[PDB]
């Protein structure tokens, strides 16, 4: 589909969509070519969407009766990259740490190759949106070719008070005699979605692209997380509770990655591979 988005410029959109049963990941990516005659650039803006299953999984720990785990997700990881010596990452969204429950925000553009991370003055706009809560997102490493965020367990209000993302009792339940994994942790009404369901990202990023250099440039396409794993051990003036312990990073990058080659021509997009 091509929008006019005023004089001598429109916008050609593409989408590309790839699930991995692998991984537990949806990759829903959106490709907005910025066709622009007063802008010496081709311009192109990915909306990186779709969604990383928690993978929160809750068993036995060894031959024991009353040490219980729970891996869960501490981290989801979105990156970004090009190899591309002639594509530039001109803007991202979000740019700087956020820790509101929600992330709401709009990328504008103008004729003349003028993008502002501020609707209705603007030619064209796309605009992110997703849930957090108790989660904190930052960028994690950027540079002309990439941009990587991290989205990260921060703080949670539990029974026992505020609770950071690295406190080990964090998640340990009320059950200690119970057979049932399950019930060494907290119910999935105590959890936040990034831990009982998963991440519906929502990021974008405007790559810049040398005006007749190259018709082709590769992208790759990073959606995971880092999995960290909560032991509860059974603890005996003679009741019994709950104790948690950690492993932090336990398992990380468990990620998908998907390569896209993008036609700055022809606007025709091709999954070249994934992991």
């Amino acid at each position: 589909n091509i929008e006019n988005i005023g004089d001598g410029a429109e916008v050609v959109k593409r989408t590309e969509d790839t699930s991995s049963d692998k991984w537990g990941v949806t990759q829903n990516i959106q490709f907005d070519f910025v066709k622009d005659k007063k802008y010496n650039k081709d311009a192109l803006i990915l909306k990186m969407q779709g969604f990383i299953n928690s993978k929160t999984t809750y068993y036995n720990y060894k031959n024991t009766d009353h040490i219980k785990a729970m891996r869960w997700p501490f981290q989801y990881n979105i990156g970004l990259k090009t190899n591309d010596p002639n594509v530039d990452l001109i803007n991202y969204l979000p740019k700087n740490k956020i820790d509101s429950v929600n992330v709401s925000q709009t990328l504008g553009y103008n004729i003349g190759g003028n993008f502002n991370s501020g609707n209705g003055s603007f030619n064209y706009s796309k605009t992110i949106s997703y849930n957090q809560q108790n989660y904190i997102s930052e960028v994690e490493h950027q540079n002309s070719k990439s941009v990587q965020w991290g989205i990260k367990a921060n703080s949670f209000i539990t029974s026992l008070g505020k609770m950071s993302g690295h406190d080990p009792n964090l998640f340990v339940g009320y059950k200690p005699y119970s057979q049932n994994p399950r019930d060494y942790f907290v119910p999935d009404n105590e959890l936040p979605p990034l831990v009982h369901s998963g991440f519906n990202p929502s990021f974008i990023a405007t790559v810049s692209h040398e005006k007749g250099s190259g018709d082709t440039s590769e992208f790759e396409i990073t959606y995971g997380r880092n999995m960290d794993v909560t032991h509860a051990t059974r603890r005996t003036a003679g009741n019994s509770y709950l104790e948690g312990s950690r492993i932090h990073n336990a398992f990380v990058n468990r990620n998908y990655t998907v390569k896209y080659e993008v036609n700055w021509k022809t606007h025709e997009i091709k999954v070249k591979g994934h992991n």
